[PDB]
């Protein structure tokens, strides 16, 4: 649906297609986070450090589980086999919910009947000095606790428990509590407004645990060789469904999904290239990635999604509208798309499609190698393809090329487009065009 | 409401009142049934009954598969983003399906990837020769194995492999596959005509493990306390999900549910007891047990439920429309209850009910205890009440009981009530009423 | 008056009150599927909607 | 006009077609329930239609 020819001939130049896949049929593994380590081997003398991080970290919770509760008093389960008979919510009770959180709530209600029996192993989770372990949740189940500050302590504070003062250990110690609050802050402070939702990714997650998602994941289990894409496309997720004020450990249900590569989807990439016109340099404004599904075309906001050599994988479906006068510039009518004159000496000038390469000759020279000359750009041809009917090895400064054969019109170098108006995409641009076209208005 | 005290001068003495209560909430299971033994270490003198026993199998078994491979081979799971996840069905070639085809076809796909699991197990399947066997999927995973008659081998034919001419064993051998297909043939035979359902008991399933469903059920557990309950109502059901022609054994996922009380319904048993007028005895023609659900009164087709002491069970909302004249009849227009007059001599006679008993005093001696003086009843009066205020103790044939308080009307015996009309409840009377009617019409 | 019924007079056809919330609400037939969407959600995928 | 827009006047408030399949349909403010429920299912629980 894309016409390459007129893209090219302005300046876009094909690039790699990929499939396009989204996060989908989530399975979910159940852990606990010990937010606070296990200090019995040097307990000694760790004075009273102790209680004021038991203090801070209650004060950092206690916001948690209070919009926990929000939902945890006004979930219950409706009666009857009149309906699918799952959860009711007390609506009134609630007052303020989008759809995403009333969603989590029913998955925190559903992860409740679990959690009642993980909090049923409270004394066992307490007693955890390692900073990953395993437990039996039933003789068919199972369940990981994770220590948010065990690693440090085993490894420095109890080998080092006598060469030094005591009293040093109660700094460190301090000072170890102190930057782990710091680094949860980002993640577990005031800026957790809404808990209940399950938006919230395994690397912030990890900050819980130092950071390490990759002990969460592995010991959970890599269930797919795409394991490492659900990890970078921000697919893989958690929710807290209990938070403990007396342990201060929670629990959270961590989603591993699947990559549906959607049918009849691709997503295109297009290489800039400035070219030549009225005796300056110019490079047209297009979206890089365009997504084309079901014969519709459409924009992608692909800052969030990953972009891998084969599929463009997103945790959520991030496909955003697109101009009509943008969809008939990709369609063939170039006289709409809209260009940038280039004063930056740093931009592209040449790219290489299916191996015929298209080039700016006037801005870099050219020449043929098997010929031994120039090759010769025209002021009225914004672009030179070059093959090997023009000739099998050309060079651009410093670089042999050998090119294949074009596939598309046999006379490309001899016909002429069509070019849009100039546009300025700066962010005061912006607002100084605005104000031309409204005073022109006036 | 009913009007209990208007009811029981037309004989509607007052019941029991139960609750009402229907299954929800199914938790599934899976297990094999190997409908073929192992006859390995009989099979030296076998004889060729066993071939003979699996082309009669294969016979029976084949159908089953045919219909089962109609959704095998028109069933996939859909990308799962183009809508909410779901599994597609490839519904032209289904054709003809039910609402309960179709959710049973969901359910068999849905089972289907543990169904691969337990396929992968096929060799372990086939080596049980235990009437029991306990087998992994993973080690997170159980599942079990019933053979067909290994036990019954185990126990009587491979000990007495010597002490009989073994010629006899193959015959005895002929004899029990024999009876073991005819016991099968009732539900596994050609009534089987909808394989793809889970409206099957629990009870026909173990027909194909010789009628012993209790070995199943205490196997897989009794997870609820009222297990019996759900046993006796033809609750808890069962749906095969694969069937082999080689192996000759089927994997079926076994429901174990919950009962849910449905809120603000009860279910109010009325007696009936035979009262007098003009001279001759009659009987109301009302049902015994009536449904108020939501203060909305509606028969119960009870043939199918399990009424106990507490409260009435049904595997399915049994509910069934009741005519408004029945509705008017139960709550106070006693003149459209209908009446059936006796002509039997072993009719019930007289009912206590909160400590008060309604009687017919001519029908039925009727004399009190501590004065020694006789009851009479009146040739107005349908029914006589008999409490303590006439007197504390009264005497009904060979029968003194003492009895207590009334709630209702103090002056219940001197009001009548009026009297509806008669009929006849035989089913060649209806055609007679009817055609009688019509006649009448013309 | 039932054969007149089953004969395209469906004026004819009894009906009964429904008061069992486990009758069927579906059924399809030569891949044509008809329901009563009243009392069964319906909203297919392709339109999405 | 923004301002306009948010105190009443809401043929100035611009609107954008929805092309993510993962788009909030329904939101639950004071205890009432607002929602598109042509494009998402949509039924009553105390009379099941």
């Amino acid at each position: 649906i894309l016409h390459y020819e007129k893209l090219s001939k302005i300046g876009l130049v094909k690039g790699v297609t990929r499939k396009y896949k989204i996060k989908s049929n989530p399975l979910t593994k159940d852990i606990v986070i010990k937010m606070i380590p296990n200090v019995s081997n040097m307990s000694q003398c760790t004075g009273s450090v102790m209680e004021n991080y038991k203090t801070r970290l209650n004060g950092i919770l206690t916001p948690i589980k209070g919009a926990l509760e929000i939902y945890k008093n006004n979930t219950h389960d409706c009666v009857g086999d009149v309906r699918l008979a799952g959860v009711c919510m007390a609506g009134v009770a609630i007052g303020i919910a989008t759809a995403a959180q009333i969603t989590a709530g029913v998955a925190l209600y559903e992860a409740m009947k679990n959690a009642d029996n993980i909090n049923k192993l409270k004394s066992s989770i307490e007693s955890t000095n390692e900073a990953v372990v395993k437990l039996q949740e039933t003789a068919e189940k199972t369940v990981y606790v994770f220590t948010a500050l065990q690693d440090y302590i085993n490894t420095n504070l109890v080998p080092t428990i006598d060469k030094i003062p005591c009293k040093q250990t109660e700094l460190s110690l301090d000072l170890a509590l102190s930057k782990y609050l710091s680094d949860l802050l980002f993640v577990f402070g005031p800026n957790l407004q809404d808990p209940v939702s399950n938006s919230m990714t395994i690397q912030a997650i990890s900050q819980a645990f130092g950071g390490n998602y990759e002990t969460l994941l592995r010991t959970l289990g890599y269930a797919t060789e795409d394991f490492d894409d659900l990890l970078e496309s921000d697919s893989i997720t958690g929710q807290i469904i209990y938070v403990d004020l007396s342990s201060y450990y929670i629990i959270v249900r961590v989603y591993f999904p699947i990559l549906t590569e959607i049918q009849q989807a691709y997503i295109q990439e297009l290489l800039p290239v400035s070219f030549n016109n009225d005796n300056s340099e110019w490079i047209s404004i297009v979206p890089n990635f365009i997504l084309v599904r079901n014969t519709l075309i459409s924009n992608i906001e692909i800052g969030f999604c990953l972009i891998t050599k084969r599929s463009v994988i997103c945790n959520q479906d991030y496909a955003t509208p697109m101009t009509n006068n943008m969809r008939e510039c990709l369609t063939g009518s170039t006289e709409k798309c809209p260009r940038e004159l280039v004063v930056s000496s740093h931009v592209p000038r040449f790219a290489l499609s299916n191996g015929v390469l298209f080039a700016n000759c006037i801005s870099v020279t050219c020449q043929c190698q098997t010929t031994g000359r120039a090759i010769s750009q025209s002021g009225e041809q914004t672009l030179l393809m070059i093959d090997n009917t023009t000739c099998p090895t050309a060079v651009l400064g410093n670089v042999i090329i050998s090119l294949g054969k074009y596939l598309g019109s046999v006379n490309y170098n001899s016909e002429g487009i069509a070019i849009g108006p100039p546009v300025f995409t700066d962010k005061v641009d912006i607002s100084s065009q605005i104000s031309s076209m409204n005073q022109s208005l006036q």
